[PDB]
């Protein structure tokens, strides 16, 4: 593969996306900034009207992610760890309007809370991703409370499916249904990094962290339950009767040894086409770039790159140009880009 | 992959060789057996005359290799962790002849021994292979001393290249060389746990923890420091490296032109795309069975051989599709 290092400098950046055409694409460093990257300006000066954010641990600013429409209508929506009290916070979810000079997020905006706000540090999630129609999904880490993943009245360890001004689809799975919220898509997750719409099925995929071994890999269908922390491939966890449960769906795919899975890339570009069909996932603990053949469903093979690098890899983006984006996790953290031939 | 659980019960299984027509495989216990495995009658009891070996951290009994004409001398070559006097142990390399009854071997003699004694549980090397002119490659560590390796008079983090006999080709690259020791072929290695002939160049190719963190896979070339040379290609995270076999058998033409390694740690067997002397492409594989993979064999069969190291370790056959 072929690595060109666009930036560096970044501390400790989390997501990036595309802007249309050759506008850029934005950075968040988890303290707690927004920046604009272009070809030829490289990197903006912190993009004002930011949110205060929660940066304690694996807290901070979390996910950029720029309208379906964003062309005509410039909005982007940031995740992040918001501070509640006792110490305590949960993840949020907001919009703005990018300024047509791009040095200001205007009027954002809360449109989701995490609730309860139970962390003391880990397990926000943030990943966000609309699917085809312009729903936000957005993944739910249980805040490091193993047994509320389970609890429907509880926004922890949950995939939440919301409209685009975060109000409830009338037709989520458990709406009108008394003691669940009805924000929620899917139950049972641990802590996920990785959430992309394929797009050859329309069917968002998500991926999380498992505890100590077992990082999977899930197809999350509406109404369903993902197992944590009943069931896991991970290590036994207390409130864990084995690696299948009964009435908890399986992984997809699942690691015994944890490569720490984060971000999460579809590549369909045609500039390299043996690249194609396959999902892109970043390792932090083994500091490398999974690459899985994908035929329908089914992963068939598992490839490594970029391993020689040594760098934790946070974030991955299918870029419209075909190559993939890439963000480090580290004080001296990078933009990469990435190609498969020459 | 196809895989059949072919043997368990190995209390730390760290080499295999196949012996010529289908009459077995020849496995050590790191522990100090040696184990003749035949698919009809399984595991035989331990054959007698292996030497005492130095059974702590790393060491033990680990590389076997039958001459390559076994068939007529029946000669087999053990590497090992040989105790020193002073507490410190060394890699050591002997043969002796099996008995025509496999039960024992015979005037078992060592030819090499790492000097000095340094280490104390780690870095032995110890893996073992021919070339195609039928001489001796002995891979060292570095028994965790680190500068030992660029010490041109240590045996430490050398590669060594020897006749079958045990004696210093005449060709060697040090040879006649003032304060080097002529057995080494090439230096500056951390603990090699791969040492393989290509079947296509016809060269040794080699693979390690690196000596600046991570592993990483090389090909040796003679009188040169490998810290200076630059590897083929390198792991910054350690998978563990372990074993190493290349796969060019007419069962499985996806895997042919594939250099297959184990992962002890990040228990899985790791394959290469190779295309000449570069590496294309890394797959991952049996990463669901959750095991170290100690050793990799490419059999006569065309099949892929594996030991999983584990007290309760296994002998796996492993095909494609
Ligand atoms: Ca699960
Ligand atoms: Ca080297």
């Amino acid at each position: 593969p072929t690595v060109s290092q666009l930036q560096d400098g970044l501390e400790h950046p989390w997501s990036l996306a595309f802007l249309p055409a050759e506008q850029g694409l934005l950075i968040t460093e988890r303290p707690g900034r927004l920046r604009l990257w272009q070809q030829d300006k490289g990197l903006s000066p912190p993009i004002a009207g930011v949110p205060q954010v929660y940066a304690e641990g694996q807290g901070g600013l979390l996910e950029v992610l720029p309208a379906p429409d964003f062309a005509a209508s410039r909005r982007v929506y940031l995740s992040f760890a918001e501070p509640g009290e006792g110490g305590k916070a949960g993840t949020a979810v907001g919009y703005g309007r990018l300024s047509d000079d791009d040095a200001r997020l205007e009027n954002f905006k809360v449109i989701f809370r995490q609730q309860p706000k139970l962390s003391v540090g880990n397990h926000f999630g943030g990943k966000l991703a609309f699917d085809r129609q312009g729903y936000l999904f957005i993944a739910l880490g249980e805040n490091n409370q193993r047994p509320t993943a389970q609890e429907t009245d509880k926004l922890q360890g949950k995939l939440v499916r919301l409209t685009a001004e975060g109000a409830v689809p009338p037709d989520n799975p458990w709406v009108g249904q008394a003691g669940k919220r009805p924000e929620v898509w899917s139950y049972g997750h641990r802590n996920p990094q990785g959430l992309a719409l394929n797009p050859w099925s329309g069917a968002i995929w998500e991926h999380e962290h498992g505890p100590r071994g077992g990082d999977e890999l899930n197809i999350p269908l509406p109404g369903k339950n993902y197992g944590w922390p009943l069931a896991t491939y991970g290590i036994p966890i207390p409130e864990a009767k084995g690696e299948r449960v009964p009435g908890t769906e399986q992984p997809l795919h699942y690691w015994r040894v944890s490569p720490g899975l984060s971000g999460m890339a579809f590549y369909d570009g045609q500039r390299f086409p043996a690249w194609r069909h396959s999902l892109f996932i970043g390792a932090l603990a083994q500091k490398a770039l999974i690459r899985l053949t994908l035929e329908g469903d089914k992963v068939v093979a598992e490839e490594r790159l970029l391993g020689d690098r040594g760098e934790r890899i946070r974030e991955v983006r299918s870029g419209p140009d075909g190559y993939l984006y890439l963000l480090t996790d580290e004080r001296d953290g990078k933009l990469l880009k990435v190609g498969a031939s020459l």
